[PDB]
């Protein structure tokens, strides 16, 4: 019975540049948003948190959900990446809490469509999805009756 992969994802946007983390995979240097997997008794939106703690110690709520991408990736393991946006009104210091992540990077939008080095095309197309102007309520992806202290 299948499930498949449950990713948050942050566009975290200010100053005109957004944020990026490098991770080393297998030998190279590749950029991402900060993002990961959803885990057990975990809101979505939680998770966009705790992710965005653990990859860069940025401490944010998720502002708004920009879209959800379903992908299947080069090596055939299936995705449901859930995309959202957080504008800070400066550039805020950075320090990742996570051994996978070599350091954050605040970088241009057209830095990030160009470059040659991202993590899976969906970081390029969440900057494209972000720029679209495109945004909408958490509420959209929220949770129903949650056995949970929020
Ligand atoms: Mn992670
Ligand atoms: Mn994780």
């Amino acid at each position: 019975m299948f499930k498949p992969h449950v990713t948050v994802a942050c566009v975290v946007h200010a100053e005109g540049k957004f944020l990026v983390v490098e991770e080393t995979i297998n030998g190279k240097a590749l950029w991402n948003q900060p993002a990961g997997h959803l885990e057990a008794d975990e809101t979505l939106v939680e998770a966009a948190a705790r992710e965005l703690w653990e990859e860069t110690g940025i401490s944010a709520q998720p502002q708004h959900f920009i879209r959800m991408h379903q992908w299947i990736a080069p090596d055939k393991t299936p995705f449901l990446r859930f995309l959202f946006a957080i504008e800070l009104e400066q550039i805020c210091p950075t320090q990742p809490h996570d051994s996978d992540i070599d350091c954050c990077r605040w970088v241009s939008a057209e830095e990030i469509l160009q470059a040659s080095n991202l993590r899976s095309p969906l970081v390029a197309e969440s900057i494209r999805c972000y720029q679209s102007g495109q945004r909408y309520p958490l509420e959209m992806i929220g949770d129903f009756n949650w056995p949970f202290t929020k």
